[PDB]
């Protein structure tokens, strides 16, 4: 039992609310340890299960007993929650708040405006979800906690149609690690501050203005390392508005004290919502 701390409140895995196992009743998979749709027992809760596997490392055990105390004590609208746990019966779930539009990276790349839907999505669409994360990270970022992976495929959507909130819902010799979302000096003095996650915000900016594309398309880890460490950055994503492409390039300033904190991109993120020449850009028609 290793204990947890966070806005100066210390919990253990003795403060995790246990579901019986009995409640809990698998629909269908989702993703992959593997992720159910389930619900929890007339008016059944449906949440999505992230289970750990029954044969795992002790590092995995743990991991996934950490993973859950923090998720748990988060408390934000634009974070997704954590329902509860099932710990005490194998395999060992975590319940989360399901998200029934998936990944915001899958969802970009799906409903680009094609020849056959031309009309799905418009630039507001793409500030809201901007916004939306914005707000979480504010959050993360007032509790002095950072998340080190702010990236596309990092962020969940409650529901496939309009009116569709985008939330932080998942975590991030080192091929693993996510160097398109990294600033200089992460690689430097490797120090996390939250200006750390204000530059990966930028970068998931530009995923979001670009509709799901991979950040510096043609570079691999290393060239971007080294493309990023020298000061070069990603050109504006097809049609960006001009207003939109200089809160990425404030979010990539090399020096972190000359970024903006999230208060400040949510002010910049506002403004660019009230620009009608902003909103009103059409977005690119991929050819289909
Ligand atoms: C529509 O189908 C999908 C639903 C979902 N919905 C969903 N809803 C809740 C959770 C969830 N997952 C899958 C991705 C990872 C996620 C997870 O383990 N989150 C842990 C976590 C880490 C940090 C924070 C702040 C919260 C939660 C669990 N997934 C996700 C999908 O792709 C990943 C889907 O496409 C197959």
């Amino acid at each position: 039992n290793p204990n947890y701390s966070f806005a100066g409140k210390t919990s253990s895995i003795s403060d995790l609310k246990e579901v019986p196992r009995k409640n809990i009743t698998l629909i269908r998979g989702l993703g992959h340890g593997e992720v159910y749709e389930g619900q929890v027992s007339p008016s059944p809760l449906q949440v999505a299960v992230k289970t750990l596997p029954e044969v795992c490392s002790e590092q995995d055990e743990l991991d996934f007993l950490m993973e859950a105390l923090i998720i748990s004590k988060f408390n934000h609208q634009n974070i997704v929650r954590c329902i509860g746990v099932s710990l005490q019966s194998l395999p060992r779930f975590i319940l989360l708040e399901l998200m029934a539009g998936g990944d915001l990276k899958s969802f970009l790349r799906e409903t680009r405006p094609r020849p056959s839907q031309p009309s799905s999505l418009a630039m507001l669409d793409l500030l809201h979800v901007a916004r939306d994360i914005a707000c979480g990270c504010q959050y993360l970022e007032e509790n002095h906690f950072i998340h080190r992976d702010i990236a596309a495929r990092n962020c969940l959507l409650t529901c496939p149609g309009p009116g569709r909130v985008a939330k932080i819902g998942d975590f991030g010799g080192c091929a693993m690690l996510p160097v398109k979302w990294m600033p200089p000096e992460a690689f430097m003095e490797g120090i996390f501050t939250s200006k750390t996650d204000t530059w990966s915000f930028g970068v998931l900016l530009w995923e979001i203005f670009s509709l799901g594309y991979m950040p510096y398309p043609s570079k691999s880890n290393q060239e971007v390392l080294e493309f990023v460490t020298s000061g070069g950055r990603m050109d504006p994503p097809k049609n960006c508005p001009g207003p939109v492409y200089r809160i990425m390039t404030q979010c990539w300033q090399h020096q972190p004290e000359d970024r903006p904190n999230f208060a400040i991109i949510l002010e910049r993120i506002e403004y660019c919502t009230q620009d009608p020449d902003v909103i009103n850009t059409a977005l690119p028609i991929e050819y289909g």
